[PDB]
């Protein structure tokens, strides 16, 4: 995958399963244009967002469902959901990782970008 | 102060000094309208943002600048900003503290709401 | 102050309040000498704690008790303590704030060390 | 696996290859033994450290060495090791991932706990 995304559920200690993501690129005037979305998987993992030639360089906001994901401990979080903007291929081609650690009022998010 | 930004450098464990900060709101046509910029201080914190009277309840994106922030370093960052949205005041008035600890390719943050 | 504790409830958006830290000092013999405790204040801040005369060059940890404090979510931790480990004025005089952002099965601290 | 280490640098975004794990537990008098030892691969990911019978409930230590891991960077860290301690299968057999995202003066780690 040129681009994959991992969220992980803090609060729990666990993949967080079933969670909607989505991708969005900058366009010409300043708008998020579609780009990409789907739900987690059993591991956390979204595989399958993008090819090597749909991936094409731009700005990219990652979008992740959380508003609800939390319902069951009783706690409405920060907001609606977690999001991170990465600029992306500025120097050419690259496979990128985005590794969400999530709770309610706190994330970590990192970007693994390799050859 | 109802909304304060708090920077950490989390590469070389000091405050983010000096560093911009702007702060919008989603104005519903959707973009983001600017609401209030500062820099950072010496400690790292960005004081006197807004009023508890232009604070209403809404979508709240703060930008941090980190295009230049790690040149010293020989790394250029993930993205030219550190992006935290935060949902206010959907239940009533609050003091707002985001924390932002950045690394180049990463960033924790907590959005700490207090009642006072 | 030459150290000090902040910690943050990233669950559920505030600072953890009354919450015990343990702050030792690496001996002679690899053991952890206890070196100075408290517990957090309304802001989460643990003040006090040492003198810069007491604050020696050395290796310290911090242990923040965390087990019972996710007991009201209905969820037990990672472990009964969130710990993090420092080396200290390795070069001159210093003041640490060590911040800690705590989930139950994730953290994220950082040291920031001045002057 | 029972138990996976997965170590990303968060500088330079990218896997954390070929760096040192050593895995501890507590023991009877208090002390750190040693329990398992490897390096991160080239996906940052440390597999085969222990097997699930030697993987008993307990107190275990994951000590990351990142003495020189920064050395190119021009920064000496916060300490010359990134630990995570985590208390095992408290109930029961579950398999481990300890996933920790680091910087030299910061940290983020997360305990995924499955079953
Ligand atoms: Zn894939
Ligand atoms: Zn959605
Ligand atoms: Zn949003
Ligand atoms: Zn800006
Ligand atoms: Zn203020
Ligand atoms: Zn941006
Ligand atoms: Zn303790
Ligand atoms: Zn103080
Ligand atoms: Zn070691
Ligand atoms: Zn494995
Ligand atoms: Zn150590």
């Amino acid at each position: 995958c040129p681009l994959m995304v991992k969220v992980l559920d803090a609060v729990r200690g666990s993949p967080a399963i079933n969670v909607a993501v989505h991708v969005f690129r900058k366009a010409a005037d300043d708008t998020w244009e579609p780009f990409a979305s789907g739900k987690t998987s059993e591991s956390g993992e979204l595989h399958g967002l993008t090819t090597e030639e749909e991936f094409v360089e731009g700005i990219y906001k990652v979008e992740i469902d959380t508003k609800s994901y939390w319902k069951a401990l009783g706690i409405s979080p920060m907001h609606e959901h977690a999001e991170v903007v990465f600029t992306a291929n500025d120097s050419g081609p690259r496979r990128y990782t985005i590794a969400a650690m999530l709770s309610p009022y706190s994330y970590s998010t990192t970007a693994v970008v390799t050859n």
